[PDB]
């Protein structure tokens, strides 16, 4: 029993973080086979510009207590990769994925190099992440792990002004219209996402909670006229599909669910808590609490 | 900027987990050296005689793909010590600690030997922790990690009819009145950790959120009684020196914050939240909030 924000197991990952210092700047890599991958930023403009002005000895490298010999440089997109002589023996299984909008992942904070904690974080609607990141974070890493393989699908860049972060996926493409250069650039707009607080009020019934439930039910369009009002994304029947195996190991309908939920944003909560919760929680995915509700 | 509940990495601690069985029973044991640690309850009453009729080869541990060969077995209180004769190449520095309640620790949930998740917990006052675990995790090991030496502070071995869970330290000892076998026992009554609170108060201010402060002040004898009416615990001097180094950084004073707590109780948040809560967390401790708000 139990329900918690739940991170993967960072062993994986923490084998392959690196520390990469070209001036002055000094930030987190990423080694995988004989590439280190890290944010361009570390070479601060035409970033075009500033690389061809660079060569392999001004880019220095150090896994822990060895240092890497950079042979070759070069840039895709926002992401710099640094050729090195070694291939990196802890290198797992992995891929470059770029996530969705409303699905999680892991973050393993690091700073110069070296890891110091591990967290859920979820891709918000507005291309940001809620993260905890200090100064010297960046080129911190997030990722999922199906089995053995590492799915990176994230690189930290920058903090907005709202205390929000964003950043890359490994190919260097940034999540969202950001840019990653000092401009007046902001955060749009934010919305709940709604099929994981559904998939989250399943995990609270799973786990006992169910002071929340009704005998009513509701449409799908007239659900979505009351999630517009509390900007609350809207449910499409693609998301019903998904929620389909936890409404079965409930017995719950998910227009069933809906019509708790809309009585919970008409209402409140009043006083009462879910899953040690007095908000509505929208970080856990359908596929987050199966596998922690199984 | 940003916080959120925080695990250390948990890469030290992955390498040590291995699978041991014991006839039809399979659970997760920490190979240390030449010694692997799981709870007694595999050998499933007086568990001094249930050992005695055992012998080496009824172990069956394995770590990963290589099975571990058993030389000999010793029990320490609800623990199992299983003597190996490989020493386990990974492992790290590390300590047995018992820690207090009110101490936070990271959570590595096993299945078979196999990670799958790492989060926080905190030890409840009651000596309870509010984890995640489904069947097939006892064994799972809770730790701290300081610099490079891992704090093995907590073992899981089983789960309480309030759905909270409960376990040893490393030396077998249980944390609360709680015994390895079926019983009536359940819970006692729990207690909010005011220490914590007040520190992750002070985690908000430091992230900018503001609201909830005010200009009244407090004895700390007036404060302890409007602490007891909402079963929180009494602050003693000695926490307010803890959180001393938080007062100084924020230039708020522990009874200038404890003020801005007691109208919190005597009024609720009316709609606000704290670091994207809606309730009072008490899982923070002074030395979490430094170590992520420095
Ligand atoms: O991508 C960026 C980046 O990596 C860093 C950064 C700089 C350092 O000196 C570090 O030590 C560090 O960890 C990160 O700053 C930035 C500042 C911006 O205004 C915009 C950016 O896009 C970045
Ligand atoms: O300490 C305990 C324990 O380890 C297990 C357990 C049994 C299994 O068969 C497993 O596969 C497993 O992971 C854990 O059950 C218990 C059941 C109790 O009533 C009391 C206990 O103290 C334990």
């Amino acid at each position: 029993s139990g329900f918690r924000k739940m991170a993967f197991p960072s062993g994986k990952v923490e084998g392959c973080m690196v520390q990469v210092t070209c001036g002055t700047t000094t930030l987190n890599g990423l080694w995988l086979d004989d590439v280190v991958y890290c944010p361009r930023h570390v070479i601060c403009p035409n970033y075009e510009d500033l690389l061809i002005r660079k060569s392999n000895h001004n880019f220095l490298v150090q896994a822990g207590n060895v240092q890497l010999r950079v042979i070759g440089h070069s840039m895709q997109n926002c992401v710099l990769k640094l050729k090195v002589d070694t291939a990196n023996p802890k290198t797992p299984k992995y891929k470059f994925v770029r996530i969705q909008p409303g699905q999680t992942f892991s973050v393993l904070a690091c700073y110069n190099g070296s890891p110091s904690g591990v967290y859920q974080c979820a891709m918000r609607p507005n291309f940001t992440i809620k993260g905890s990141f200090l100064n010297g974070s960046c080129g911190s890493v997030g990722f999922n792990i199906d089995y053995d393989c590492v799915s990176f699908c994230y690189m930290h860049h920058m903090e907005l002004p709202t205390g929000v972060h964003a950043g890359t996926d490994l190919e260097g493409n940034f999540y969202g219209p950001f840019v990653d250069r000092q401009t007046a650039q902001a955060a749009g707009t934010d919305t709940t996402i709604t099929v994981n607080v559904l998939a989250w009020l399943y995990a609270a019934v799973i786990n006992g909670d169910r002071w929340f439930l009704n005998r009513f039910t509701t449409t799908l369009n007239d659900f979505n006229l009351v999630a517009m009002k509390y900007n609350y994304e809207p449910l499409t029947q693609d998301h019903v599909d998904i929620l389909g195996p936890l409404s079965a190991q409930t017995g719950i309908a998910v227009l069933d669910m809906c019509a708790s939920l809309k009585e919970l944003l008409q209402n409140g909560m009043n006083g009462r808590t879910i899953l040690g919760s007095a908000l509505l929680e929208d970080e856990f995915t359908p596929f987050d609490v199966v596998r922690q509700c199984s």
